[PDB]
């Protein structure tokens, strides 16, 4: 699709077999997804945002949905406001900014 | 122009006479820019993200010039690491997303 910015990119993902709503945002380097169970291995890592650092778990090479579009990437989980979309899948889905 | 994803968007800016390089962030519902001693009257804001929150000055109605396209609006100035510029900026200059 074309989205444009008049309202926040909002869109359905799903993951591990549930369904969310993500922030499409350009801005984040790594996809972000408020608490939740997922299987398989993680690492502790710290990521770094606009109002300091926060401790996440890293999943790798997990399946996400993302507007009906397939990637396989990272997800961190952690206390991020909202679940985010960052360039590390949104590349995967091959999402553009256009103007 | 079309910008992918797999490096940041970062883009050249110019707002009162400084050129700046910014974030084009659909994941920021506001334009947020770097400590810098703008005129004029301002008010008082906070916004969060991944790590908390931050205090910013509010200000409006600014001119800002986003690769070439010319924007006016509002612009939060405040101890961000990087420029932010905003879908309240980005809808002006014509930016979607698109995939
Ligand atoms: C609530 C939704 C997100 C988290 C909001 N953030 C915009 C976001 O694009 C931010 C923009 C950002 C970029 C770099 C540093 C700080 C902020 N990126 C970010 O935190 O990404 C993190 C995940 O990947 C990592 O890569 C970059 C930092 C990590 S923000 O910077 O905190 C932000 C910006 C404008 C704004 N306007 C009103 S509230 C508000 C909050």
């Amino acid at each position: 699709p074309q989205i444009t910015l008049w309202k926040r990119p909002l869109v359905t993902i799903r993951i591990g077999g549930q369904l969310k709503e993500a922030l499409l945002d350009t801005g984040a380097d790594d996809t972000v997804l408020e608490e939740m169970n997922l299987p398989g291995k993680w690492k502790p890592k710290m990521i770094g945002g606009i109002g300091g650092f926060i401790k996440v778990r890293q999943y790798d090479q997990i399946p996400i949905e993302i507007c009906g579009h397939k990637a396989i990437g990272t997800v961190l989980v952690g206390p991020t406001p909202v679940n985010i979309i960052g360039r590390n899948l949104l590349t995967q889905i091959g999402c553009t900014l256009n103007f």
